[PDB]
């Protein structure tokens, strides 16, 4: 598939720079013929087929695809696609309260605040898993805030890079996202599908009450090691007037058989989130 190959500067005015990793840039954007704002994703492409600089091609239309189905509130959404020799680049929804990572950072949460920011994930993660899209890379600095200066921000869940399309219950893709994250199937490659981000939702659910990371070793293997073997506990120091409810939540999420640990459904029905 191809995309809108004119000069994206034509038609849009770029300003702030809002991140970077890898492989994208994003700088907040200005569409011209309407005044609305934006933001510019470019993403590096690959200049060869045997590179490993850059994002292949079948990667970046896996990407633009899964994003161009979805249409909820807590999830972004995608307004253009441009592209030239060096990049492809994503017009998204503006997002404008920075990441949930810095927002944690900048204050723990008391056990509302954490739920209140959970039930918007929830919700987000309930979409996609409906139109069995696994997300892949859910984590603290891939959910965007709309306006942090507020009491119950809302977010948004972005990055999409991983995302896939789970359309026989599992997949068995490359895909591994940031260790301190990723289910068990993943560290130990295995086939993945919808059950790793009900995962990463007990690992972000455990740092929103506490504000500590449960497999976090000194190192990238130590914390993927962490992971397989399910080493976790709720320490006493963090959790010891968090409701036994939550820790039940995280507890049903954080299982090493994807077959047993709880889905997004289970988990809206959870006593601890059910209305
Ligand atoms: O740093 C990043 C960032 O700020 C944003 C972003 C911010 C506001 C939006 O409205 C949309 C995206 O996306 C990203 C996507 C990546 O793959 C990598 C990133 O580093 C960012």
């Amino acid at each position: 598939t191809v995309f809108r190959q004119e000069n994206v500067d034509d038609y849009y005015d770029t300003g702030e720079e809002l991140g970077s990793g890898q492989f994208a840039v994003v700088k907040k954007c200005r569409e011209k013929s309407t005044g609305l704002q934006y933001a510019a994703k470019f993403i590096k492409k690959r200049r060869t087929k045997s590179s490993r600089r850059g994002v292949s091609r079948e990667d970046i239309e896996r990407e633009v695809s899964i994003l161009k189905e979805i249409q909820h509130p807590n999830v972004i959404t995608l307004h253009e696609v441009y592209e030239n020799k060096t990049d492809v680049i994503l017009i998204l929804e503006l997002v404008a309260g920075g990441e949930l990572f810095d927002f944690l950072a900048e204050k723990s949460l008391t056990e509302e605040e954490a739920t209140e920011f959970l039930k918007q994930i929830l919700n987000g993660v309930y979409y996609l898993h409906s139109l069995q899209i696994a997300h892949f890379d859910l984590k603290p600095e891939n959910i965007m805030l709309l306006d942090r200066n507020v009491p119950k921000p809302r977010i948004k869940i972005i990055d999409f890079g991983l995302a896939h399309k789970i359309d026989f219950g599992n997949e068995f893709k490359n895909i591994f996202g940031t260790p301190e994250f990723v289910a068990p199937e993943i560290v130990n490659y295995e086939p993945l599908g919808l059950e790793a981000d009900m995962w990463s939702i007990g690992v972000i659910t455990y740092i929103l009450l506490s504000g500590a990371s449960p497999f976090l070793g000194d190192t990238k293997q130590e914390t993927l090691a962490n992971v397989s073997a399910v080493n976790y506990e709720f320490e006493d120091e963090y959790f010891s007037n968090t409701s036994a409810l939550a820790k039940d939540f995280i507890r049903r999420l954080l299982v090493k058989d994807p077959k047993k640990r709880m889905t997004i459904q289970d988990s809206l029905q959870h006593p601890w989130i059910k209305p």
